[PDB]
């Protein structure tokens, strides 16, 4: 199956998922100088006050916190979006070293990790239908830089022991995702795809300008996860990120100057 190793990594994906060579693939490098400031861009509206977290799980690719998306409990509106998008889950991509880990880069600069809050367009009924549409998903990308500890991230860090290997999960209720947002909601936006197979081109990427900082020990705990299931040879979960793809016939718009 696909993964991030030499034999099943990104450079092999196209064989099983041809869309990997598509026209709007992610991530991409955000070139601040050629990004077009757009005044008609509305401010972002993240309403996560009623968010209901359910569980956290290691899926062999990354760890994911799933939310109850049965109702409009945590939605994203505004920005370049037309419609309400529901939060279904969030996950991270991180590196084996502090200078790599994020998927999107800024002027070729890589961050230690990158948080993706995944939302789907409610006008489509369910996530399954949303992934069949060019505007089916909206992923909020947030960069993580090493520095001071991020208090809202510690709850996730503590529970990682219980989900060390692929297939493990644990109840993770009452988690407030607002604890992971930076102060400013300024962003960049462009049409892209999922960064892992099936690599579907249904995503409106909203990448925040301002990164959040997390301590080295917090990201350290991320690296102690396992790609493998229990009983198999241990393989540390690190560098679960895909390299930048060519922008092609696309323009990155900024909501700020
Ligand atoms: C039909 O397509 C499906 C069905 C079920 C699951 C998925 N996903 C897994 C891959 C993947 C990669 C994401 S990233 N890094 O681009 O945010 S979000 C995401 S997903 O929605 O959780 C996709
Ligand atoms: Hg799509
Ligand atoms: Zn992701």
């Amino acid at each position: 199956h696909w993964g991030y190793g030499k034999h099943n990594g990104p450079e092999h994906w196209h064989k099983d998922f041809p869309i990997a060579k598509g026209e709007r693939q992610s991530p991409v490098d955000i070139d601040t100088h050629t990004a077009k400031y757009d005044p008609s861009l509305k401010p972002l509206s993240v309403s996560y006050d009623q968010a209901t977290s359910l569980r956290i799980l290691n899926n062999g690719h990354a760890f994911n916190v799933e939310f109850d998306d049965s109702q409009d409990k945590a939605v994203l509106k505004g920005g370049p979006l037309d419609g309400t998008y529901r939060l279904i889950q969030f996950h991270f991509h991180w590196g084996s070293l502090d200078g790599q880990g994020s998927e999107h880069t800024v002027d070729k600069k890589k961050y230690a990790a990158e948080l993706h809050l995944v939302h789907w367009n409610t006008k489509y009924g369910d996530f399954g239908k949303a992934v069949q549409q060019p505007d089916g998903l909206a992923v909020l990308g947030i960069f993580l830089k090493v520095g001071s500890a991020k208090p809202g991230l510690q709850k996730v860090v503590d529970v990682l022991d219980s989900i060390k290997t692929k297939g493990k999960s644990a109840d993770f209720t009452n988690f407030d995702p607002r604890g992971l947002l930076p102060e400013s909601l300024d962003y960049w936006t462009y049409p892209g795809s999922l960064t892992t197979p099936p690599l579907l081109e249904c995503v409106t990427w909203i990448v925040l300008k301002e990164p959040i900082s997390v301590s080295s020990e917090q990201v350290l705990k991320f690296r102690k996860l396992n790609f493998n299931g229990e009983g198999e040879p241990e393989e540390l979960m690190v560098d679960n990120w895909r390299p930048a793809q060519p922008l092609k016939n696309r323009q990155i718009k900024a909501s700020f100057k």
